[PDB]
């Protein structure tokens, strides 16, 4: 897990943009994947943590210069970007600072019944547009292989937990598996851009206009089940709950509400192995032993 100070950073956005100033830096936040620096209150200056954080800025700066312009609310804008270096694709990148704050569901619940309505067809048309653009420019790497996903996760699961886990532990572990890989409603989706982190956080709201007015953060995005994105949006009381991604959903005329009901229960059951694997792979231990005492039982 690397780190950077406020020099480190000033240096390194000082290779290739000798002439920009900097007269104010802070930093705006921290993820699993990268740190964010605010540059002069206009720009959001990421800096990855470690290889793969490279790697997912990387994607994250090749689909919004992709993407550019095709959406129906405003997206952040890639101005900088840093060089790659041994395994980083890429040491930084520079993007436009979108003005508003995050959408979260207290402030969501607190909206004027028809302003939560409108959030909702705002959601849905952004959705809706991003689920629709052309993917054949993009590059194979970009198409998430979620039957590839949840067996390299069962072969890092029967790994880790083999002397963690009693036999029948380990049974309904495996038959957990075995459910999902023998269910095709997982696998058989018609593939598309999808933000893949759309949650309350990345979606930016504006006070002033009562409206949804920026979308954020596409470090996850992928080729992969538009579903996906409205998952990331139901868990009650966290995020939006079933009652307000109904309206999203009514709105993008989603014509299987019932299979995306079934993918989110599945993915609520999952998430005590992502924490393994996370926990694991990260280095977070209180989220690998938070896991695997779910799994425990």
């Amino acid at each position: 897990m690397r780190t950077y100070t406020f020099d480190q950073v000033e240096k390194a956005i000082e290779q290739l943009y000798p002439d920009f100033t900097i007269n104010t830096i802070e930093i705006s936040g921290e993820g699993n994947d990268c740190i964010a620096y605010e540059i002069n209150r206009d720009f959001i200056f990421k800096f990855p943590k470690h290889s793969r954080g490279s790697t997912n800025l990387f994607n994250e700066v090749n689909i919004l210069k992709r993407i550019h312009n095709k959406l129906p609310l405003p997206i952040p804008e890639v101005v900088f970007t840093g060089m790659p270096s041994e395994t980083y694709q890429m040491s930084f990148a520079g993007f436009t600072k979108i003005k508003g704050v995050p959408l979260t569901p207290l402030l969501l619940n607190n909206l004027p019944k028809q302003s939560q309505n409108q959030a909702a067809k705002d959601l849905a048309r952004f959705l809706s547009e991003l689920h629709s653009i052309n993917i054949s420019g993009f590059k194979s790497n970009l198409v998430l292989d979620f039957r590839e996903k949840i067996n390299e996760d069962n072969k890092k699961i029967k790994k880790l937990l083999s002397r963690e886990l009693k036999g029948p532990q380990m049974k309904k572990v495996d038959d957990f598996y075995r459910d999902i890989l023998e269910n095709e409603i997982y696998f058989k989706y018609y593939p598309c851009l999808i933000h893949n982190d759309f949650s309350s956080d990345h979606i930016l709201f504006d006070t002033e206009k009562n409206t949804i007015c920026g979308i954020i953060d596409f470090g996850d995005a992928a080729i992969s089940d538009p579903d996906n994105d409205f998952i990331s949006l139901m868990e009650d009381d966290e995020e939006y709950g079933m009652e307000f991604v109904s309206k999203i959903l009514n709105h993008y005329k989603h014509k299987d509400i019932p299979t995306v009901l079934e993918k989110y229960r599945m993915k609520e059951k999952y998430w005590s192995f992502e924490k393994i694997i996370y926990g694991k792979e990260y280095g977070y231990m209180d989220w690998y032993e938070e896991g695997l005492n779910e799994i425990r039982s």
